[PDB]
């Protein structure tokens, strides 16, 4: 109904604005890119998750969850590791919220 509509809009919001923050990494030197896309990042998400509390607050502790898995591997990982370790798991955590079977990057 209304309620899973907003929400599927607001996931799509989200993982548009995440790959914009990746975007903003193409030309940085590997040290750097965590840093940048995580800059690049928080901002639009923080965007993205008001416009949640406001339409969809039941959507919030799902997409909580979503970045915590994203930030919390990041956070463990070596630093030469960290933004791929960001990317993987917000993509993957972000599909299994969304209810999409293959969650793992099928190759085209
Ligand atoms: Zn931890
Ligand atoms: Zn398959
Ligand atoms: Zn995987």
């Amino acid at each position: 109904g209304k309620a899973t509509t907003e929400e599927q809009k607001l996931i799509e919001d989200v993982n548009a604005s995440f790959r914009a923050a990746m975007a903003t990494t193409a030309n940085v030197p590997p040290a750097d890119k965590y840093k940048t896309f995580e800059a690049a990042f928080t901002v639009s998400y923080k965007r993205n998750l008001a416009d949640a509390v406001s339409k969809a607050p039941q959507l919030v502790p799902k997409l909580d969850e979503v970045y915590n898995a994203a930030y919390n591997a990041a956070d463990h990982a070596a630093p030469e590791d960290k933004y791929e370790a960001f990317v993987l798991h917000f993509s993957e955590a972000l599909r299994i919220i969304a209810g999409t079977p293959e969650v793992h990057a099928v190759k085209p």
